[PDB]
């Protein structure tokens, strides 16, 4: 079976003491036991990287981190922009790549987030790439198809292996500000839909050990059902990491 | 006006190599030189926390920045920084509007007015940058197009407001083109700029604005271009990475 990954988007929230304090009080709080069956990463912004790196080093903490986004390119005139050289210095283990915000506020498309993957590999981090279809699409009763159209053009180009060395998020963009409410079945659904295309641009193998995670709102009222579906291997976390008492309910939920 | 040195590293070095670099431009360029010129790294978001500590630690005269920010204080903004942020970690500056981000990043000149007002709000100065294309400097409608774009890069802000911005003027027109911007150049857009801010202002608080050179910076040229009347200073491209190269430039700036 996969571990679960429990990864705390933070998105642009806390400054560098208030992300040291959050570490902090997800170590305390989160009993040692739980990472034997769970994977914890938390994702703050980019300023914040270093802090949580010393802590992380300096208390051997089980956690892990990463970033929130990435440059196409290693280096060079890209004022304003990081680079996936700085986040592996930094330890991160993860990046994420083609988020729905970035989608929306930065016109990030397929192309793009495919290019920021195989960067992010180049630089030995795990790339959590964000998928997931707007209302309109959803009302049309397109689950799934739309889903593994944009699933292929953000995965476009990578070989195989590259392939089973990513993560998959499914973000219900649809849930978004919208009304509407993805149950985990919704969840399972398209999870298993997006397993069964890696598979066919991977291998059945290979599709067996990637982490695919639900990417829609997700608290300790229903992480467990999300988890508890075949397809689904945790979750990209958004508020709900921002406090640390309840990141770390997430966390041993999704372990027991 | 007190001339000022930022050196805009873009995206380039890591954050070991950060420290070595501020090491590099401390040891190279004599302490006397502070009171003469204001000098300023700008590293990448990644950078910064390393460099906080190296010069609040060490006490150093350097001061430094961010090379962007969002126009929003906090949210849900997946993969930006806040000004917030910025400010926690003692940040002086940060660029807005640089020319990479207008192309690479689809900002327009409403966009870069919002993001250097929320510099403001949280006690950043923003470097505002300005310049036009070969097609309007051939055509020589350089000074008026100038002049529009910095018109709406500071829209909403107020005369108080003014004061508290520093101004860039990139000549895109000769990046990668083969062209080359003279000190003349530099000066009669430069002066343009000032006369618009007196405008927004007063020729007083104008006078108290820093106007830099965004152009190809050396230390056979960087002479000739801060000894122009209304030019203040560099944003210094890829000798920033170079901290002997890049102390040289600060004292010639400061002379």
């Amino acid at each position: 079976s996969r571990k679960p990954l429990i990864a705390g988007n933070w998105k642009m929230n806390l400054n560098h003491y208030e992300a040291i304090a959050l570490v902090q009080k997800i170590a305390f709080s989160l009993p040692d036991k739980y990472y034997d069956r769970v994977d914890v990463a938390v994702i703050p912004p980019f300023t914040d990287l270093r802090s949580v790196q010393t802590l992380v080093d300096g208390d051997k903490l089980r956690l892990t981190y990463g970033a929130q986004d990435l440059s196409p390119h290693d280096s060079g005139a890209y004022t304003g922009d990081v680079s996936g050289a700085f986040l592996a210095k930094l330890g991160c283990s993860y990046v994420v790549v083609g988020h729905s915000e970035r989608r929306t506020y930065h016109n990030e498309d397929d192309a793009l987030v495919a290019a920021k993957a195989a960067t992010a590999l180049k630089h030995g981090l795990t790339p959590i790439v964000c998928i997931g279809e707007h209302l309109d699409v959803r009302e049309a009763g397109n689950h799934v198809a739309h889903n593994i159209e944009q699933l292929r053009g953000s995965l476009a180009g990578l070989l195989a292996e590259q392939i089973g060395s990513v993560v998959i998020a499914y973000e219900p963009v649809w849930a978004i500000g919208t009304g509407r409410v993805a149950s985990a079945a919704d969840a399972q659904e398209v999870c298993a839909a997006i397993r069964k295309e890696l598979a066919s641009l991977a291998s059945p193998r290979i599709a067996d050990t990637v982490r695919v995670l639900y990417g829609g709102s997700v608290n300790a009222k229903n992480v467990g059902d999300i988890v508890a579906q075949d397809d689904v291997d945790g979750g990209l976390v958004g508020g709900a990491s921002l406090d640390g008492e309840h990141f770390a309910t997430l966390a041993a939920i999704a372990a027991g």
